[PDB]
């Protein structure tokens, strides 16, 4: 029963997933005046041309644009990875004001919403044999901004009305995630943790330097999206963020100067 409510939000966690106070969890506040630039970090290779999406679901904490990852399609390699990371999903954090939203924090700086992108090593077969090992997974974090709108979301935005509640799900075909990537890709690096429950300590972080900008109407209609099951008394999904946690014995390291 663990959400983003008055009663089970992230500071009660931990009672039931201990590893919520573990020494390697996310998100984190990025320091960039601590963060060192580390030339042996190679620039990331993001190989999402044949990348094949299938459909769109609402789990009650987020929604999940899911792909084939049953041969190497979408994959994310370099930077500070080895081997290579299949792309399974992307998902979102938002906030209920463009003030917050952000999982990840840049000097202390909250974004209105933060994209991960979800990837796991070929070298473990599976996702759940990935999220068991301590280099399992690699998230690409994207920051989101409210400005001028992301054509390359609208689709996602378009279909948000199908899967207003928990439990719901949509075809979702032929989705480009291309269309969500910032020009740049300098990056952050560090490791941590997910950052919904069971919280474990399986990703490579790779949090991109530049954000990409959404309009307040897309950021709106996320908004209207719901964290109840049909039928049940309505409460809007915002605010699905996990605050920074202590960075304790980790460094952040940049990809840039």
């Amino acid at each position: 029963h663990w959400g983003y409510g008055k009663h089970n939000g992230p500071e009660h966690w931990h009672k039931d997933f201990p590893i919520a106070k573990g020494e390697r969890q996310s998100p984190v506040d990025i320091d960039t005046h601590t963060a060192k630039y580390d030339p042996s970090l190679k620039p990331l290779s993001v190989s999402y041309d044949q990348a094949t999406s299938l459909r769109i679901l609402n789990n009650g904490h987020a929604f999940n644009v899911e792909f084939d990852d049953s041969q190497d399609k979408a994959v994310l390699k370099g930077g500070p990875l080895d081997g290579t990371y299949r792309l399974i999903q992307f998902h979102f954090h938002w906030g209920s004001l463009d003030g917050q939203g952000s999982e990840h924090t840049v000097d202390k700086k909250k974004y209105a919403a933060e994209l991960h992108l979800v990837h796991w090593n070929t070298k473990y077969g599976d996702f759940g044999k990935a999220v068991q090992q301590p280099d399992g997974l690699a998230v690409l974090g994207i920051f989101l901004k409210v400005g001028s709108a992301k054509p390359g979301l609208q689709k996602v935005v378009d279909v948000l009305d199908s899967i207003k509640t928990k439990g719901k799900s949509a075809d979702f075909t032929n989705f480009d995630p291309r269309g969500l990537l910032p020009e740049s890709l300098d990056y952050w690096t560090y490791p941590g943790s997910l950052t919904t429950p069971p919280l474990l300590e399986c990703v490579t972080w790779i949090v991109l330097k530049e954000p990409i900008s959404v309009s307040s109407e897309q950021v709106l209609k996320f908004r209207k999206l719901n964290f109840n099951g049909e039928g049940e008394p309505e409460e809007l999904m915002v605010d699905n963020w996990r605050p920074a946690q202590p960075l304790k014995n980790r460094q952040i390291k940049a990809s840039f100067k």
